[PDB]
């Protein structure tokens, strides 16, 4: 199995273990539209619903996530998902929380993340998935360098029974050097 | 969870459940080109790295795999891959042995299976994968109609340390009845 640290500290953010102690940052900034192209997303802005999509990634068999503190506020997290130390890959998903779209917690997460993932476990690929709808998303890794490899028609359901389009990209170790100076230059 | 036939009856194979009493078949039928763009290859071409391989498939969780008898020969198997009910979707995956490469065995087995997949179980979803290296299966996929999504590059190791890319394709439930149609044409 990867070892992954606990804790990490970045210029702009420190990022801890995620667990239930978290969910007041969740029912402080609650807001549709963070949570609208997840899976599971909170079924209602209620404190039961947030709570339910907390324990959710915190159940997730093989997933590890933390927060990202950006200041004296939990802006948001990260998670590795789906760890294969066999074939030495694994997926990784953020998500910030309104107020702090923009700022540098999304990067430096990352950041952070890849630099574990490429130089420390040797890993070959890293992907991100995202929703054919989260333009924002798309954006974002397409400016961190992210290769976008296809689109996953009809990949998901939501509870209503409509379906959800993923698209899949990705950042090879090959790539990690070219991804890396990127970030460094738009965070430092 | 979905509830699948033990047994499927075609016009030229019929699939019942694979089982170490198959065993036999593929060491009958050993070809190391059978197995080379396929996960956990059989590591020798012995009956120990064979039952190994076999123990493999009938091991994963969720899989459901099939043989498929053409006349008083296993011809290879057929396999459910991850369904996810939820999602509606599910991977479809065979192998046949190469005295059959050719013969209608690998497109019945995949009619048969996609017919319960989505005109039972109402999957919108049914995906492949295949190495990128495999370009025999790539044209079969091509001549199916399944679309090509794309590739997946590095997305697994083999026992050397070398990495692979996988092509995914998938056919939806909308374009099932054409997929329908041309194997249809091609078989009956």
């Amino acid at each position: 199995m990867w070892a992954f640290p606990e804790r990490f500290e970045g210029r702009h953010v420190r990022l801890e273990p995620l667990a239930l102690a978290h969910l007041p940052a969740f029912l402080r900034h609650y807001d549709p539209e963070v949570y609208r192209f997840l899976s599971r997303a909170p079924v209602a802005p209620t404190e039961e619903a947030l709570r339910a999509h907390l324990e959710g990634l915190l159940g997730e068999p093989g997933r590890v996530n933390w927060a990202i503190l950006f200041g004296k506020e939990v802006a948001g997290r990260i998670s590795v998902i789906a760890p294969e130390p066999e074939h030495a890959k694994l997926e990784l998903g953020t998500m910030l929380f309104k107020p702090f779209w923009g700022s540098p917690a999304n990067k430096e997460a990352k950041y952070l993340l890849l630099r574990h993932a490429f130089e420390v476990l040797r890993a070959e690929r890293v992907q991100f998935k995202v929703d054919l709808r989260n333009e924002r998303s798309q954006r974002a890794l397409e400016a961190l360098g992210a290769v976008r490899e296809g689109v996953l028609r009809k990949n998901r359901r939501l509870p209503d029974g409509a379906f959800r389009d993923d698209v899949v990209y990705s950042v090879l170790k090959e790539e990690w050097p070219g991804v890396k100076a990127r970030l460094e230059a738009r965070l430092y």
